[PDB]
């Protein structure tokens, strides 16, 4: 039978207003459309009387309200409140966090850092290594002859580069520039068989496709961005207990208190306001929609994208897994058009603008450059679905690209 | 005559919508009501197609509104757009401004710190101190006999800390816990006869209160946070294009240009949502209320708490500046009550909920317990007004107050 949505369109789409109109959203993996319930959530508390909140009573409804909303994103991950923080950015809270770990760092420590890494991860770890005087022992994928264009991080590309002077292991739960979900939990287990050794996980490409549970993953640290997720520009980093008792050092004023997160790592004010839009959305994923729908509804527009993608082999150069298994890869497709800049593909369909994609480095030269290794000099052309795309619109997408590679 | 509003109190305070209620908003230094045209821009932005925006009419005008919001908040300082940087805080982005100055200071150049600084400044400069192998000369205000509770900051005062290997000199233009105005531009002036020497302005508890020209201060960096002028938990630095050129390197992705200071400090994707909240502030303090009507409501509120507290000498201990005079102070004003714990009195006030104020060291140690010495265990107490507090409101918390301490 044909493919057909699981989700209800209608019911998906009244909470992203803006997807009625003449371009279909499949950019998603560079930023979602918000979540109509988040605006109007932040509208309430920036409508509301100013933080720093009083002791009167409805001042107490709002500290239980900024609580609660904190509680809610903290089991999303399955973590405890003291255990996650909101930043600037998942760029901005590697930095601060690369600031935390120095101190108990030197120039005898060894960082390994994945070169499926986002510049997000590679410049913190970068910096952090410069600082110290370390050189980094990059950790590189393994592609095998028969699917030369599917990097994979296994354990036992891993093992070699570790010694008992590891301390840090960087990599990323998805490549965005890939898709392809990586075992965290088995390089978790790999990583602690070094004692005092951590493995710090960029999660920003998994959290919106997927249900993340860093107990399960037994990550020491997991960081997302919110503007991916149907959300504000707005990161949140989990640290283990365990990883803040043992390996953080508070970057914050010395009178304040180091035992949270928010304590070693909170710069300044919050932003309050941006906070409060992420349990909204936390309730609209699980339970509003639910992550079964989600990942079927994604699953499948996979599916059909790369039905006629692997249908011209001659034509389409496709990069990571080749099918589209939910427990394999999530809805972040790259391929190149044989012979064709990647720029000028998604020139012309930007240009005609019933789609929305993208093309280049996308802000990870080293997977793009030195991994995938695209013939174009403009680099990779990726497609990025989330549930609110519909199937109509990916049959749609197939004629339009058809059409500009087969003139 | 009995002092009057300047301000027509309704037209203002229909921007203001939660100032209807029972409580009065008399901690604004700390966090003031957000304007309702900012509120609007947010949520418009927010329900439109989302960033990184396409090549389409539509999109192009997105473009032309985000240039636009950078431009306008540029010409709020009268500084170029490629001068000014929005960040996550001002505490953050001195942080940043500390990582960016570093690779080329070192243990010989000297680091010059008024002990009136806010800890967001202190906890920067200690930091950035500490990872060079520096020891901070700090910088005491001048106190006179006649005026022991009035700290000023003194080109006189700084002259002797000054050597050949000064490299930076901080400083607040206001401080949170005294509300006086220092002279920038006179120690800017001086600064600046030492060659390589860099001036570093916390004006967070400035903007909000008086016009502000960086070129007329001739400052080489100024940071001010929008939370206390009516707009997000959102930071934005300056930094004179000498500044950039001669003693700043970039912090970001290799492949990101150096050249505007977003390219050297941006950490991921900044937050677009908040950035255009601020061009309507701009345009409601310039145009719609105006700096003349603004300073002259907020000195005439000031005339009336001073007038209370300076006529119960053997009561209270008023801090900072005895006068109302607007090229002088701006409406922050802290005291002590005489053998009374400051704590109690702002739990007495804020339990009864008619006025909002505040107790403690509020962020700043240093100029609290070093300078201005409470005799109370509790620190301080800090009413803080701006434009939209009517004169009603501060006689109603003079009686109130006064009803307090009498008990």
């Amino acid at each position: 039978t044909p493919l057909e949505n699981v989700i209800d369109v209608e019911s998906v789409r009244s909470h992203f207003p803006v997807l009625g109109g003449e371009t279909a959203a499949f950019n998603n993996a560079s930023g979602t459309v918000v979540l109509k319930e988040a605006i109007e959530s932040t509208s309430n508390f920036m409508y509301s009387f100013p933080f720093p909140p009083g002791v009167d009573a409805k001042s107490m409804e709002a500290i239980t309200a900024y609580t609660g909303n904190k509680g809610k994103v903290a089991a999303f991950i399955n973590a405890l409140p003291d255990e996650i923080t909101f930043g600037q950015s998942t760029t901005a809270l590697f930095r601060l966090l690369g600031l935390s770990l120095k101190p108990m760092l030197n120039n005898d420590c060894e960082i390994v850092c994945s070169t499926l890494c986002h510049e997000a991860a590679a410049s913190a770890w970068i910096h952090l290594s410069r600082e110290l005087g370390i050189t980094i022992k990059w950790w590189s994928p393994t592609t095998t002859p028969n699917s030369p264009d599917d990097p994979v991080l296994t354990t036992d590309s891993l093992k070699p580069l570790l010694s008992p002077k590891t301390r840090l292991v960087t990599c990323n739960h998805v490549s965005n520039v890939v898709g392809t979900i990586h075992p965290i939990r088995e390089i978790a287990d790999v990583v602690h068989t070094i004692p005092g050794a951590m493995l710090i996980v960029d999660g920003v490409a998994s959290v919106p496709h997927r249900p993340v549970d860093v107990k399960e993953l037994d990550v020491d640290f997991y960081c997302f961005s919110w503007y991916k997720l149907f959300g504000p520009h707005l990161g949140t980093l989990y640290a283990s207990r365990k990883a803040q008792d043992r390996y953080m050092t508070s970057i914050n004023h010395y009178f304040v208190s180091s035992s949270s997160l928010d304590g070693k790592l909170a710069l300044g004010m919050p932003s309050f306001e941006l906070q409060l839009m992420c349990s909204p959305i936390v309730s609209y994923l699980q339970d509003t929609v639910g992550w079964d729908r989600i990942v079927r509804q994604e699953t499948v527009l996979v599916t059909i994208l790369l039905e006629y993608l692997l249908s011209k082999p001659s034509v389409y150069r496709v990069f990571g897994r080749r099918n589209s298994d939910p427990s394999q890869r999530v809805a972040i497709v790259t391929f190149e058009v044989v012979g064709r800049s990647s720029g000028d593909v998604a020139m012309r369909v930007n240009t005609r603008n019933r789609f929305r994609i993208t093309s280049g480095t996308l802000m990870a030269p080293r997977p793009t450059w030195d991994v995938l290794k695209p013939k174009s000099s403009d680099g990779l052309v990726r497609v990025s679905f989330v549930h609110y795309n519909t199937v109509e619109e990916v049959r749609a997408f197939c004629s339009e690209l058809d059409e500009i590679v087969t003139r």
